[PDB]
This record gives C-alpha cells, structure tokens and sequence, in this order.
C-alpha cells in the first residue's frame, strides 16, 4: 500500500527519487498530476502529488477517491493504483497512466466519435458504475466525457477523480419529488460524443441548462447519422425524463446495445492511435 510499486504483477520497492518527473499533465481538474518514469523498469506512470500543507478539502477528496480506487482492484474498468509513497511533506499516488479523456478526444476529433467506439465505451462505463454501486455502495454522481479515459491499448476506464461520489444533472436531481441520475448523465454524454455537439451548448448559465432539462423533450440521437436502432434505443432509455421509469444499471446491462458490444471485436487501439497521430 506504501513504499512499493506493483505493475504487471511484478512488485518493486521504490521511493520517490526512483522516478524521473516528465512534466505535468491534465487528467481530472485541480491538484498536481505528473507523468513520471520509473527508472528501475522504464515504466511510465501517473503520479498525483498531495501536499501535506495543501487545501484540506482537496486533500479529503483525494483520499476518499484513493480509498475507492484501492478497494476497486478487481474492477477492470476503473483506473488502478500501483502504490503510494508517503514523506514528511507529501503523498505521491502512483496511478495507471491513461492516454486521454473522451472530452479531449472529442476536441481533437472536431467531430462525431463513431458508434463502435461509443459501444465499447458504454460497456466499460456501465460496468464500472454498476460495480461501484453493487460492491461499494457508491453512486458516482458525475458521469461526463472528462471522466472517461482511453489508452493506446484500447482500454476504457472510469477516471479516479471524484470516483467516491450543472449540465449532466438528471431532472429528479434538479427537482426531486438513485443510481438512475448517473444514467441520465451517461445519456447526455453519449449524445454529445456521438454528435460532436453538447446538446445544451446554446445555454449561457447553469440554471438555463436546468430549465432546458425540465421543460424540453430529452435530446435524442439524430435519425440521419446511420446509428443502429440499438444505440438509439439505449440512449432513449437513458434519457427517460421520469426517473421512476428510467432503468437501473442492472436493466441497462441487458440492453441489446450492451450485448452487441460485449461481443463484437472493435479495434479501439488502432482508432485511438490514428486520432492521437492525426491531431495536435
């Protein structure tokens, strides 16, 4: 749990001077997150630095999130912790280095992300959220493209940032008369990524977004982009306005969209490399 890195299944003693700092990196929002090279093996990892003298509530958050991450070692869809180093002034948390988050993917692409990618993503994220709920009684409560991470190897994982639970908020979360509010948020994320357009990008304030969520028809995938009936149905189901009728993860895992992408081979890795190459 401290003074070791465990990578691949090989365990190595380690201190922080065994890592070369390769510079900062933006995965999450606040904090400090370094890309670092482990000298003994040449593995490149992410390292969160939590300063002892840091903001009490940033620190609290970091620790609740790590708590969940450490308990989630058996979930393949959540980013893994390799170990920690504790000094008199810092905690360094060694994490799986991912390539990028889906929000930056979207910005790089400057357009729609294909259905087949979104299918693999949906499988992974719904399984992560379900795992969290069932095993740790965690409701994630902030599903959005910036929390969805992809790598060069085609892996998709839920990010550690706020994993211990404005614009992705469910109608019952805005105005309650449930893990199903996360489901709404997933819905909005899939429409945004599938179309390359956030469905409330013309709102100027958080509250205006809220009013759109409650007053307007749910945004649905467009009918003229060649999406499957399955994907259209899945999104429609996620964006059920009445939360009492909106499916749970358990129900969503039986959806024909999920079954198709549990099965189908999709080369996410090559697609991802192509995007990261062709872009700044």
């Amino acid at each position: 749990q401290t003074g070791y890195l465990t990578i691949g299944g090989q365990r190595y003693q380690a201190e922080i001077n065994d890592l070369e700092n390769l510079g900062e990196m933006g995965s999450g929002t606040c904090g400090q997150v370094w890309k670092m090279r482990f000298r003994k093996t040449g593995h490149v990892i992410a390292v969160k630095q939590m300063r002892r003298s840091g903001n009490k509530e940033e620190n609290k958050r970091i620790l609740m999130d790590l708590d969940v991450v450490l308990k989630s070692h058996d979930c393949p869809y959540i980013v893994q912790c390799f170990g920690t180093f504790i000094t008199n002034t810092d905690v360094f948390i060694a994490m799986e280095l991912m390539g990028t988050c889906a929000e930056k993917l979207k910005k790089r692409m400057q357009g729609p992300i294909p259905e087949r990618i979104l299918g693999k993503m949906t499988v992974a994220i719904v399984k992560a959220l379900y795992y969290l709920k069932e095993k740790h009684g965690v409701i994630h409560r902030d599903v959005k493209p910036s929390n969805i991470l992809l790598d060069e190897r085609g892996q998709i994982k839920l990010c550690d940032f706020g994993i211990s639970g404005a614009a992705y908020m469910a109608p019952e979360r805005i105005d309650p008369p449930d893990i199903r509010a996360d489901v709404w948020s997933l819905g909005i994320s899939l429409v945004e990524l599938a179309t390359g357009q956030f469905p409330y990008k013309n709102c100027k304030t958080d509250f205006e977004v809220l009013t759109k969520v409650l007053q307007e028809e749910p945004p649905l995938l467009p009918g003229h982009m060649g999406f499957s009936g399955d994907f259209q149905s899945f999104v429609k189901d996620c964006l059920t306005k009445d939360h009492r009728k909106r499916p749970k993860y358990n129900k969503l895992l039986e959806h024909s969209f999920i079954k198709r992408y549990e099965t189908l081979e999709v080369d996410v890795a090559s697609w991802f490399k192509d995007v990261m190459a062709k872009t700044e």
